[PDB]
Order: structure tokens, then sequence, then C-alpha cells
């Protein structure tokens, strides 16, 4: 247990704490401006000159003094209440406030010993911000206290709420930009309070950083009427409080006293909600939220060159862009830095006075030190049930290609038992698709958590105020909840219809970049569990839906995060259920990855045994010797290669026809896609020798690919024999139609695959056979048209074991 | 002018109209169920049997009877008020309601002559829904009356609001799913009413289709309290009205009378708002919205096999899945279809009785016939200003490589004059980045439209209640507003920081698929203007931001919509301003495309004249002969090839050093990326002969690519000499740093490009030179570290003309 959670003070904030908060605010304002502007001479010792100003002024002042003010008060809160606390910096461009925070709390020097607590350290701290060889401009993963960089805006609230799931002692003040609140993902994020439980989860306090402006515009929320702003948050299930400061001549000490008192009313109400939830955990309370209305750029010069700067979008980035070049700008910078009176805040040796920091929390309650903000220090391996019990044994008993299993059901049974073994640290998310993607065996041990109205057991099933499944019709919520759940040291998986995974492409990009920075250069940030995404209800079998639901292209996005041997991205094609089991165990053990696990949920053949799946997964690609009919590679007329459940089904049927014609070939299945890349691009891929052994040195390869053929072409560009690969993939063809038609129109059906194989072998010789196969596809199509279902010869085919 | 806009009735709805609406509702319910279930015998003539039921039951009943009920009433409204009206079907899976609508209004038979108004036509209409060779399950572009398929949920409100911009006579009832309202994009969509003007734009009426459920869950909005739901919409600037029906025994005729009266109160208030706006166009009114609360699956059987179906998520897709197979299910289907009493709705010949349709609007007021729902019939070509006036003439006067022009500024001046010539039909959108991406010369003739509070000319600049620029911090709003603006026959452009274009990857996917279906098979849907996206503030120069803002990968998404010779996607790299001008004119003339226009906004050299840009754009790729030093292709030791402004700058400097070493090479610039593909993949690409002429038959090619090298590798896989291309692209390296460092860490800087060129030519011979170049990169880096700005030899370099 960290600290003493949800305790009220029952006394006013002390005058000593108010004095320390104003010193904090002034010192973090001063150091934030030093980080942006100063290359040397951080204490402005004589001579202080333009030569001390950075040649390239980059970074953001506007948001920053409001964040420094809240951080003073959140620090004071944490210390007085001993409250386990992670904050979210929605306006992540306020990096300097987050680095100042860590430098003041002592974690910066603890994690970065060269950046010491004295004039030499402070000089280096100022120079390195946004600087070549230095540190980023945003609240990056290399800052102690960050679980959310906030570079791409919109995910502040999904992260805040994912962090408090199953974390009942944790408090998350979530600082949201008022421009950020104009984004889609943030706008839906407010509604998460219908999906957390006040007894079993922790508490988010949204703080709207209503500074009136985004980069070059006012914001929507700051200019609507007060009555609309309050109704809006009340209608989203919050009790709105609002604080207004900085627009008149009110002295800063009164501002701190008024804010501390308000913040204590807010926290008392959170503590009442937490206490009440021990007895009534079914009534959804109105959680407080805070509207925090202060001037953008607060405490910078009111006007610069005749233009209003404090209280304006002009304060957004870097005021005084000529601070190095003019002297008029230099004098303004100088008076601005002086207004904080650093001579009272730093000792002669350049260490921050004890005065400034006596009110601060200590030890693991410090914002930089809390292990929830470095959740790998708390993560434990999952207690995984043995895989063998889930195996589809029909392939051992009856043969390769047996049955009509719905593959994700085996993963559901496995997830069920994971939740049973790990009842408060493994969650499932879905955007209203958990049952649709067949992971509903999980409901045998838990419910979808829903903290909003109930009506009737005739309609409410597998749903309760507490539980380990979470659904909301929003891929942004599912992805963002899961990310923070992982970043705070827990585990889980989510599932999405494949085409809609694209809604969150850009979130995958940011989490991949968080991982990249981390595996490269932040070894104190310990490994977290991986994002595990079941990509299902795929392009080939969207039976109730049509062309809008046919887009397997997240493969292609993921290919753009496969650099430098970071190894933070995996693309797996689950050939069948036993392959799915083997991939999933590996993903549930992995850390520091995004794993995209492709599987069909339609009834489908099971191809491999579990033991086979386990060996084939590890190689990445394997020959299926029981399916090949060639003696060796020299006798092979074509390589039949497949990635995905449906391409594999269609290639298998093609191999069966090709065998019966006396064509000699081998069958290669591809599971771990990126292991096709060269060793030069991927030090864990198949070696050239292993690749040649699979795909031959010079025979034609027919490659039937689940997604866009572009992917495979670009990946094998420098591989031996790559010029002989013919890649067939999805090509933007299809609609609401039968299963054969959907493969037919992309040349993916078995008849077209057989034809393509014949054509690669000898186009002249098999010209008639090819015609005949093409004519057969037409006839099968007409049959579907005339009759309403696919030709029995297509649907009834099973691979020659039985 | 269509109809008589914003006229009140000033009498009750007639009893004849109430009777016709109930007939409409019953006939569209009946035909929606026939489309899902019936392969033959649409009027259930003796014998009516399981043999008439589809073998594959696919499609969605749940949403559909609520949509049919609203459509009856929106039809009645349109007819009585003669109101120019386009509706949005947010729950686009309610396709059968939209096809029924068009069949009833007469547009279906007008656009599809084989689907006639009689028993044979009705039989074909039922069979073809979601059926091989037939029509889609959603409200697809091939349905008259659709400008929004609603397959991927979330964009209902951005489309509705983009449709009414500059469209002051148009009314858009926008039907929103209550599950759909849980998505990010829909949640922010509600706020668009702060960005439209009630005098110069038309009016959206949001209708929340609060049927209580999404696929397998209740919805958030349906289960919060009434007081929260009302406060929510009031806080977003609407006046909420709420209608509740279908949960008790109230007869259907009373339901219609109560709804018609409510809908007339709502429309009267819209008419008051419209009249008032003729005098006060600055006060933002509270626009009505409608909460429409009815049971999901309304009028289907209450219970099926002991499970509550009407009023449940169980009604979502296809009830009675065994209607063909059991007979118990068949009898239920039969009694359900009978409850609508089709014998009163259809004549003996199977035509819908005159009775049913006498209340309907006629001519171009019909929902299927309105030209706003087929906006290419109203689109006119833009009155474009002559391009030559914008040309950067510094290259003619001083030489290739001249100056420090910020390229998008020339496009801004051009957009400015487009708006001046086309003052109410060309709009600019930006997510708070119009000025940042340098398109602000537009503000010389118009303002950012903002219909929300004003404070002071000290802060409010270039902003007014009416204007042709729209900004909101939401890529989903910008993309969705623009799409509907185009679909209703107008024009525009938007700009985004390149990495954040990914927020809307999935919207690009759906608009590309809308285009694909349209250019393939819907010739009555006339061409619309293209999406024009300025992708700027790119990976190489994100100076105030860092690694989160470095992702050029939308190139890769776009590559997945380049099939079948649809030609609906373009990727252009604007080498400089004159190239940008030439691309932009072409994009502003094009139709039926998404055009991604890549350009840097940093100060940069201008390489080509405008006349040259115009010729080079058309070829797609060109040799820059004034830069090459080889006599012919046989004397070439390496091809220096570039796409993007910064790769080109770096390759140019490399060519200058290579020239001075006595290396022989040619320079090829790539503008129209997809013209690298083979003719087999792209019938408008460079022929093999033209490609060889550019890239030689067998010399090494160094290709410096703006985005991920994967793209170029996959595109040229079947090109002559492709094995000799070495593609250098962005490789997930960078942070907040100097411009040289950002190219350096991706091996894109001129020194690394020179080295790579040497290595391709003779690695052994130039081993020392390569070492020396690598050492120089280290020294340049140390210099940036020590000094705070890049080495003068790097920054001060200008191409040898002067
Ligand atoms: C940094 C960056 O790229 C910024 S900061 C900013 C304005 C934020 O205003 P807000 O009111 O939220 O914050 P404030 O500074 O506290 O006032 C924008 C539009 N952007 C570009 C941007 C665009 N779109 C998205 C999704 N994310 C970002 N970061
Ligand atoms: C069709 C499809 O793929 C549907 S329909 C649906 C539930 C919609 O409920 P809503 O309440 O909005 O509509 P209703 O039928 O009127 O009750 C979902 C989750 N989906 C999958 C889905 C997921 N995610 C996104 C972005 N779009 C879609 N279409
Ligand atoms: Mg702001
Ligand atoms: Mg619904
Ligand atoms: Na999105
Ligand atoms: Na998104």
């Amino acid at each position: 247990v960290i600290g003493t959670p949800w305790q009220k003070l029952d006394r006013p904030v002390s005058e000593e704490a108010i004095e320390g908060m104003d010193k904090y605010w002034r010192v973090t304002n001063y150091m934030s401006i030093g980080q942006i502007y100063l290359r040397s001479n951080p204490l402005m010792k004589e001579p202080f000159t333009r030569d001390d100003v950075k040649h390239r002024l980059v970074g953001h002042w506007g948001t920053t003094p409001g964040l420094n003010f809240l951080l003073a008060h959140i620090n004071r809160l944490i210390a007085d209440h001993q409250q386990n606390t992670v904050f979210i910096m929605g306006p992540g461009h306020g990096g300097p406030a987050g680095t100042s925070q860590s430098y003041v709390d002592g974690t910066y020097t603890e994690y970065y010993p060269n950046i010491t607590k004295d004039e030499a350290g402070l000089q280096k701290f100022f120079r390195q911000f946004s600087y070549p060889g230095g540190i980023p401009s945003a609240f990056a993963p290399e800052t102690p206290g960050s679980i959310h960089e906030g570079g791409e805006l919109g995910y502040a609230l999904s992260h805040a709420y994912g962090a408090v799931m199953n974390n009942p002692s944790l408090f998350v003040p979530c600082i949201i930009g008022d421009g950020e609140a104009e984004t889609g993902p943030l706008a839906t994020g407010w509604q998460s309070n219908k999906l957390v439980n006040p007894r079993t989860d922790g508490i988010v306090l949204p703080i709207l950083h209503l500074n009136g402006y985004k980069i070059a515009n006012p914001t929507i929320l700051a200019r609507i009427s007060d009555e609309e702003l309050h109704d809006f948050f009340r209608g989203m299930g919050y009790h709105p409080y609002e604080f207004v400061a900085g627009f008149d001549n009110e002295d800063h000490m009164s501002i701190h006293r008024r804010f501390a008192e308000l913040f204590e009313t807010i926290f008392d109400e959170i503590c009442d909600i937490k206490a009440a939830a021990q007895t009534d955990d079914m009534t959804r309370p109105f959680y407080p939220m805070l509207i925090f209305r202060t001037p953008k750029g607060w405490t910078c010069p009111k006007f610069i060159d005749g233009k209003k700067t404090e209280g304006s979008w002009r304060a957004h980035q870097v005021p005084l862009a000529s601070a190095r070049d003019t002297e008029e700008h230099f004098e303004v910078l100088k008076g601005w830095m002086e207004s904080y009176k650093p001579e009272e805040l730093f000792n002669a040796d350049g260490s921050i006075k004890d005065d400034v920091t006596a009110f601060m929390p200590k030890g693991e309650l410090r914002i930089g030190a809390n292990p929830n903000a470095n959740g790998g220090v708390i993560r434990e391996d999952l207690k995984l049930p043995e895989l063998d019990q889930y195996e589809v044994t029909g392939v051992k008993e009856y043969g390769h290609g047996w049955g009509q299993v719905e593959a994700p059901r085996a993963l559901g049974a496995y997830c069920r038992d994971i939740i049973k073994n790990n009842p408060d640290s493994f969650r499932i998310f879905g955007p209203d698709e958990t049952a649709s993607n067949r992971l509903n065996a999980t409901y045998e041990v838990t419910d979808k958590q829903w903290d909003n109205g109930y009506l009737s057991g005739l309609v409410d099933e597998h749903m309760a105020v507490t539980g380990q499944v979470t659904e909301q019709l929003s891929e942004h919520q599912c992805e963002g909840f899961l990310e923070a759940y992982l970043l705070t040291g827990r585990h889980g998986i989510w599932s999405s219809y494949e085409s809609f995974v694209h809604v969150i492409d850009s979130m995958l990009n940011q989490h991949a970049k968080w991982l990249e920075a981390t595996v490269r250069e932040i070894p104190w940030r310990k490994p977290i569990s991986s994002v595990n995404l079941l990509v299902s209800s795929h392009v080939w079998r969207q039976d109730h839906n049509g062309f809008s639901h046919q887009d397997p292209g997240v493969t292609s996005l993921l290919i753009n995060k496969t650099f430098n041997n970071d190894h933070v991205t995996n693309i797996y094609f689950a050939t069948d259920a036993n392959m799915l089991l083997a991939i999933s165990e590996k993903c549930f053990k992995s850390t520091n990855k995004i794993n995209a696990i492709f599987a069909g949920k339609q009834p489908a053949p099971t191809w491999v045994t579990l033991d086979e799946a386990r060996a084939e997964l590890e190689a990445g690609a394997a020959e299926w010797k029981w399916a090949s009919n060639a003696e060796n590679n020299d006798e092979v007329q074509v390589v039949l290669a497949s990635a995905g459940d449906v391409p594999t089904q269609e290639l298998m049927a093609a191999s069966d026809a090709l065998n019966k014609m006396g064509i000699k070939f081998k069958v290669v299945n591809v599971v771990d896609l990126l292991k096709l890349q060269s060793r030069e691009n991927n030090d864990e891929a198949l070696t050239d020798e292993e690749f040649t052994e699979l795909f031959t040195a010079d025979k034609p390869v027919l490659f039937a690919y689940h997604s866009y053929a572009q992917d495979v072409r670009g990946l094998i560009y420098d591989r031996p024999n790559h010029d002989n690969f013919h890649v067939v993939g999805y090509k933007e063809q299809g609609s609401t139609t039968t299963p054969f038609d959907m493969v037919r129109v992309n040349d993916m059906d078995r008849y077209a695959l057989q034809a393509a194989a014949l054509k690669l072998i000898d186009a002249d010789k098999y010209a008639d056979k090819i015609d005949e196969l093409n004519a057969f596809r037409k006839k099968a199509f007409q049959f579907a048209v005339d009759n309403g279902y696919d030709i029995p010869e297509f649907t009834d085919w099973v691979y020659p074991d039985v």
C-alpha cells in the first residue's frame, strides 16, 4: 500500500505550505524559462548577456506556468494527504514543467547523476532542454513521473482512467488542454466515469486547463457561456468546480490560499465518495472535475512589441524570439527572469533552498518516484494456465485440415483462465465486439464492468458494476485504457474488427514510439506488458457488412515501426486455433511490444497440432512437409506459400488440386511476418540460408497474402529469390457477398491460386487448364447468384485427411 | 433555390398526412424485412414457404424500424414545408431503410430501371439486398439520397455540418446511433454548432437514435439519468427536446400525431432561428436537437425462443436466424411480415398504393433526388486565378537552388485569390494549424469563422462570425467537414502536421472506398471535387516538437488505395514552391480524388521554374539535366534520385560534392510517386521505356525518399533495374534537435548520401573517403552540441547557381 489513501486533512492548509508552493511555482517558472532560453549562466551572474541566450529558441511557454501552478498544489496535496498519485500532462508540450517537477523533487538527479543540484547541474539542465544531444521538448518517457507524453493530443482521459482501473488506492489528477478537449478522443474520454467503479478502481480528477487559447485561436470551451460549460460537465456525470485567477491584481499568496482551500473541498468530496463506495458500490457518484481558468502564459510580460502576450494565444510557443539578437528582447527576458527573484530561491552554490521544498512529498510518493509512473517496477509475470488443455486435438486424432473450429474461442477459454488466475491484473477491452470476436468464454468468470443504469435481467447479462471486461463503442477508449493499464504494471488484451483498427493507427504509432525511446535509452524505465490486439472479423469474411469493413492495412502501418533492431512490433498470422494459442502465450509473456494477432473468427479448418504450432511460431515460417509432395527443393516446380487463415485454406485446396495433376511443389506457411525481412533489417529474422531452404534458391513462389501484397514485396526486397515471388493480396475488391465471391474477386480463391501456380510453371502448356479454372470461378459465382449460397464443391471440400 | 426554405406551417399536420406516414412506416418496415429474409415471393402469395427464405440471412433489423419511422416524418416535413433537405444515416447498417426510402420515393426505379414498381421489381428488390451480384448492406453510395454510408461509425455530425456550410437553404436531420455517440469523432462532432453561422450556413438537426443498445450492450447515453442527458446537450449549445414511444400500448396513429406535433415545434423554432439570423447573425442560438427514444427493433416480435428481442441488443442484426430451417422460426417470420398488413399497402400487381405515398415530397425535394445528395450535379469548376503570377521567379533570375522561400506561402497567396474568385464555395480547414502551415495569406480576403464568444481585438484577429476558413483542434472535424463540403458540390483544401494526418487514416480509407465504388459502378453519381490535403510541418523539420511529430507514414496508407486503375489516390511531393503551385492547380481541377500534397514549410531552396514544374509534374519523375554531369546513361556511375523537399536539398548538395570529385551521375526528381509503379499496376504510370530512360538499365540508383523506404521498395518491385535501387528513407530516428542532426540520424544528410553514392560505385576504392565523410558527420554533430546551431559549412551551402 502506498501512503494512506483517501484521507481528509480536517485542518486548513498551513501558511508554511502556502509559502513553499509559491516558491515552487516561482522556481519551476524560472527554470522552465531557463530551459527554453539559456545556454549558459543559469543564475544570471555578472555579466549576464545575450551571449548566454540559446541560438535556437524552441519549446513552449504558454501552457507551462499553469502546469507549474497545479503541480505545486498537487505536490502539496500528495504530501499532506500521503496520497498515491500519478498525474497526466495532457498538454505534453509543457515538458519543461515536468522536467522542473522532477528536478525539484530530487528524482531528476537520482536518475540522471550528471544533472546535479547546484549551479553546474542547473546550467546543464537549462542547456539540454530541446537541444542536440539533450532531451526532448515534451513530457517524454525519459522524464521521471511520465506515463503520457502528450505530444499527439487527445489521449489524456483514456490514459487517466486506464491507470486507475483495478488501482483503488491511486489518485490521478488529469490535466487536459482546452485545445486538446476539442479532439474526438478527448471528447469521448469524459464518459469513462460510467465504466469505472468507485470501490474497486481509483479516482480520476479531470482538470481542464482552461487558459483560453490553443496555438492561434481561442478554444471552444473557454468562450461558451459559464452556464453551458457547467451543464456540459454535469451532463457527463461530474460535479464541476471552477477556479478563476490571474486576470486581475489579486496577489499570488491569496491565489494560493484560495486554490488550496478549493482543492481541499474537492479532495474531501473524493474521500467521501471513496468512503461511501465501501458500502454502496452500485450508485455511480458525480465525480468532481475542475475548471481551471487562468491566463495563457501567466506571469510572462503582459505586452511584447505592442502585442498582448500573457492572456493570449501569442504566449503559446516562444515569446521574445529575438532574445539573443536584439537587446530590447534581451532586456525584456532579463526583467522577466528577475521577476521570480531567483536570488531568494537558490543558495550561492546554485542548489534550490530547503525553503522551497520542505512542503514536498518524499520517497515513493514523489511524482517522479511513484512506481505507478514506471509500472514495470511493479509488473509481475502472469500466472498462465498450461496451454495444452486448450489444444484442438482434432488434427492429431483425425488429420490436418480437420473441423470447423471458430479459432478465437480457444483464445477466449485461455483468457478466461488467465483472468481466473490473475483476477485483478488482466483486463479485456472491446469496442462492443468482445462477443462478436468470440472472446465471450471470459464471461464465465467475470462480467463486463458497467457503472451506469441497469434495467432488467431480460437485457443485462454478463454485466455488473465491477468486472474485468470493459466495452465502449470507441477504439480510442479501448486502446488508451489498455495502454495506461500496461504502463502502470498490469496486463490484458483487446479485440477489434480488422478494418476499424485503423481508427487508432496514430495511437499505435505513439505507443510504438514510446517503446522505441524506452528500449533504446531509458533502462531505468522497466519493461511493461505488451499491447496485445486480436485483429479479427477480417477482410475475407465480413458477411453482414461489406466493403467499408474490408481493410487489413494496419499490417502496413505496423511495418513502419520495425527499425534499429528495437523489436517493439510483431505481426502474427494465426493460421488456426492452435497457432493462435501458441502466438498468444508468447504475446502474454512478452514485454515492451505491440503484438498484432490476426485471426479469423469464422468456422475454419485446423491445420497444425499445438506442438507443431509452438515449433513453427518460433521459426516464423515453416514448410508443411506432410503437405508438400516434392522430394527436395530441386524437384519443386512451385513454392505454395500462405499467411492468414483464409489464404491458407485457399492455397491448401489449390495444393490438393495441383497434387492430383502431378504437379510437384512444397507448402510453406508464414506466421511471424517480419521474420521474412533480411538480417540486415532485422537481426532476429530467418537467415538467408534458412530463407532459401524454405523458399528455394530459384523456383517460382506463389505467395497468398492476407493483406496488401505491397507489404510482402517491400519486406523481401533484398532476399535471395525474391524476384520469383508472385504475391497475391487483398486488392480493394469485395462487398456483401458469399465467402467464395470475396476470395474470387481478389484472385485469392483456390481456383485462381491453382491457375496462378500453373502460369508461373508453364503458361503456354497450361493455357487451356487456366481457362478452364477461370471458367469454373465464373460458374461458381453464377451459382451463388442463382442459388443464394456457394457451390457445394467449394464449401464441402476438406483436405485429404479424415 | 430549392423549395421555399424555413417556412412554418401555421396549421396542424393533416389527418391524411398522419395516415400516409403510418402506411409509409408499415411498407418500409415490411420491405426492410423482405430485403433481409426473402429470396422470392415478396407478397407472400400462396404457397408461401421456407423455400422463399434466403439461405444466408445477413443485414440489420434493429436500427431499421426507428429509421423508417423518422424517414416517414422527415418525408412528411419536406413535403409540407417544401424544405430543401439531406438526411444523414449515422447507423449506416440501416441500409434497408435507405433503399426502402428510395424505392418509395420513386428514385430507386428511376436510377435502376430493372427494379420496377410492381411484383417482379419488388421480388428483385428483396433478393438483391446484401446478396452476391446485388447491393450492399449499408447506406452505400449507390443508394439515391446517400452522401454518408455510415459503415465505419463516428462521422455523422462532421458530415452533417460540412454539408450545411455555405448552404443556407439546406436542412440536415442527422440521425446519430447511440452506440455511435460513444465514439471520439461523434463526441466532438456535437460542438460544430460553434463554427457555423445561422445566416450564411444551413441548419443541422441532430437526432439521437436512442434505441437503448448497440450490438451486445446498452449505450452510455441511454442509461445515464434524464437530467444528465439534457444537461449534456444544453451544455453543448442545443435546446434538447425528447420523444419517447413504443414502450407501452399507445396506438401507432397517436404516436404519429404526437411526433408530428413535436417535429413541427422543433421546425418552427428552426424557422424562428433562421428568421432572427437575418437581423442578428452574431448571437449564437441554442439549436434544437432531438432525443428519440424508442425500442431497438421496434415492431418485431417481443420475445423469440424465450429471449427479449424488441427493446434489446438482441434485435441488432438478424432475428430468427433459422427462418429457412425450422418452421417454428418460419411461422414467427410469417406472422411478423403479416402484422404490417401488406395486403393494404400493395395493389394486386404489387405496386405500392397511391394511398401510401400521396403525402410524399415530389421532384428534386425527394430525399433520393435532391442534388445536394449527388453534389457533382451542382458542382461548377473553380474560377482559378492564373498560376504565373505566383511563380517564384528567383530560379529564372538567379539560378536553380536560389533563396529561402517558405513554399506553402505561394499556395496561400493562390488560395487567397481562389477564395476571392469563388467567395462561397471554396473553404479552408485546419486543426488550429492554418497559420502554422503558412496558408494565412488567406486571411487577407476572409476570416476564420467563429460563432462563439469574442473578447477583444487584442486577441481576436482574422476571426468573425462568418468566413471561409474553419479551425477546430480535431483532424476528424477538419476531414469530415471537408468531405461533406465536397459531396454537396463545393471545393476546398485542408492542412495538417504530417504525423497527425494519421489521426484520420481511417476516414481517408472510407472516403477512398466511397470513390472506388463510385468511379467503378455508379455513373449517375457525378464527379465531386477532390480532397486536397496539404501534408506539411514534416518529419525533417519539427523544430519545437520532437519524435512524436515524426511520422510521414500516411504515404503507406495511401498506397493501399491504388488498385484496379480507379485512380482515386495521388501522392505528390512538392519539391519547392513552383512545384507546389503546379501540383495544386492540378489538384484544384481534379475530381473524384484524394490528393496528398507533401510540402515543407521551412525556409528552403527553390529548384525549378514554374514552366519546368508544369512539365515535370505531368511526367511524374524527371531528370534535372542542368544538374546531371554525365553525357548519357552509359557514362552514369550512379543515379541520384530524390522525392521530397529535404531529401532533394541533401541529394543536391551531395551531387555538388560528387561533381567536384569527378564522379559522373545523373539527377532524377520524383514528384508523382505512384507513377513509379509498373503499367501492369498502374495504367497511367511511366512506361518501362520511360522508367529505364530515367533510372538507366543497369546503373546503381541512390534513392533519397521523404518517407519510409519500404514504400518505394514495394512500388518498384517489378520495374527494370529495381535490384540496383538503394532506398534511403525515414527510419524512426530523431528528436528535438538541429536540422542537420535530424537528417544525420536517418543517413539522409548530404554527407551520408555522398558516402552511400561512393559505396554503390566502388566500396573498396572509396573506403577512406567514406570514413572521412562519416567523420565529418560526427564533427558536424559535435559542433551542434557545443555551439547550439549547425556548422556554417552545412547551413551556408547554396547550389552552384547565383
Ligand atoms: C505541440 C503541438 O504539436 C500542438 S499544441 C496545439 C494547441 C494545444 O492547445 P491546448 O489548449 O490544448 O494547450 P495549451 O498550450 O495548454 O493552451 C496543437 C494544435 N498542436 C498540434 C497538434 C495537432 N493535433 C494533434 C492531435 N496533436 C497536436 N499536438
Ligand atoms: C455494422 C457494424 O460494423 C457495427 S454496428 C455497431 C453498434 C452500433 O450501435 P448504434 O447504437 O450506433 O446503432 P443501432 O443499430 O441504431 O442501435 C458496431 C459496434 N459496429 C462495429 C463498428 C465498430 N467501430 C466503428 C468505428 N464502426 C463500426 N461500424
Ligand atoms: Mg489552451
Ligand atoms: Mg443504438
Ligand atoms: Na481516428
Ligand atoms: Na483516430
